[PDB]
């Protein structure tokens, strides 16, 4: 709903402009042969081969890049959270919960927006430690930026270059005040209602890229945990993010009936971010 703000599709519009329409940056698909030879030696190590995963995906209405992080993936996050603070204050039997406020949550929805944008690869928080570790290993320790917090500020930059001409749009209205923008935009970088909220979005979604045996335990638990132990609660929950990820046509690979890629209808969501909401608004919201 906040989705079809005058905020929300401003914001919608900017980080799909300015970040997530773009190819991950080529500098970032494989680290050079020195890195390379000390990334090997650890057998238990997913191989560096996962710098260069989901690079891009290829669909009837065009190539999509960052199939793994791109638009659906962020319009979905953003979608779902709403619906997991209803769960949350129904189930989880936690006050902290009953705190959350429509702004809040709007707020919470909003930021989901800026979530992916820093990404130049799809690599993951294991795959970077991984790197930095091999790039100390190689060259006798070292020091290399970790990968992860350039994404994180290059995140924080496009959420900073946004805000700062839309402020009169986004305060009060959104945000109360500038030092709450700015708690924010620090937030990107780097527990609360919020926080909690937002990650158990990014967690649900993560059954578009996690087998099941991946998405039941090392994310359903935490969810599961999360709503008082209410298996049932989240269940539904993951049936309603199962939905809109089968709405946009994406594979889905950790959760109720998987599927690889529908292509035509994924092409058209990841492409076009207006197909993408209509598709995602025609899944009916479950009842707490
Ligand atoms: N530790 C992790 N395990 C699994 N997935 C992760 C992890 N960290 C980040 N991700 C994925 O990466 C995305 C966020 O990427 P991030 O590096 O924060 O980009 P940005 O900094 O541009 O927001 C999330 O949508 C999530 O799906
Ligand atoms: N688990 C929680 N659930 C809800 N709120 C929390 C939780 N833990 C801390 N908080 C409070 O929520 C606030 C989150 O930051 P923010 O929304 O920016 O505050 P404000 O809206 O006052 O600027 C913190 O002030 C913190 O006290």
């Amino acid at each position: 709903d906040y989705l079809l703000s005058a905020n929300g599709s401003k914001a919608i519009d900017f980080v799909w402009s300015n970040f997530l329409k773009h190819p991950y940056n080529p500098k970032l698909k494989q680290p050079d042969a020195n890195v390379k030879a000390a990334w090997e030696k650890h057998a238990d190590w997913e191989h560096w081969s996962n710098m260069g995963q989901d690079w891009s995906l290829n669909t009837p209405s065009g190539l999509v890049p960052r199939p793994n992080h791109g638009i659906a993936h962020t319009l979905r996050v953003a979608q779902l959270v709403p619906v997991i603070a209803e769960f949350l204050k129904a189930y989880s039997g936690d006050p902290k919960f009953q705190k959350l406020t429509q702004k809040e949550i709007q707020k919470a929805q909003y930021m989901m927006l800026f979530s992916v944008i820093g990404r130049e690869n799809d690599m993951s928080w294991t795959d970077a430690n991984h790197y930095q570790q091999a790039f100390k290993e190689a060259y006798n320790g070292q020091y290399s930026k970790h990968i992860y917090a350039t994404f994180k500020e290059n995140a924080q930059k496009g959420f900073l270059n946004h805000v700062v001409t839309n402020k009169s749009s986004l305060i009060p209205s959104l945000f109360s005040d500038e030092s709450e923008l700015q708690y924010w935009a620090e937030a990107l970088d780097t527990s609360s209602a919020s926080g909690i909220l937002m990650a158990l979005a990014h967690d649900l979604d993560l059954m578009r890229c996690y087998d099941k045996g991946k998405f039941n335990s090392l994310k359903m638990k935490d969810l599961v945990a999360r709503l008082g132990g209410n298996e049932d609660a989240a269940k539904k929950l993951a049936d309603y993010a199962h939905d809109l990820i089968v709405a946009t046509g994406d594979r889905c690979m950790g959760y109720g009936v998987t599927q690889d890629y529908n292509y035509s209808l994924f092409g058209k969501c990841s492409l076009d971010p207006n197909e993408c909401l209509k598709q995602l608004q025609s899944i009916p919201k479950p009842e707490t």
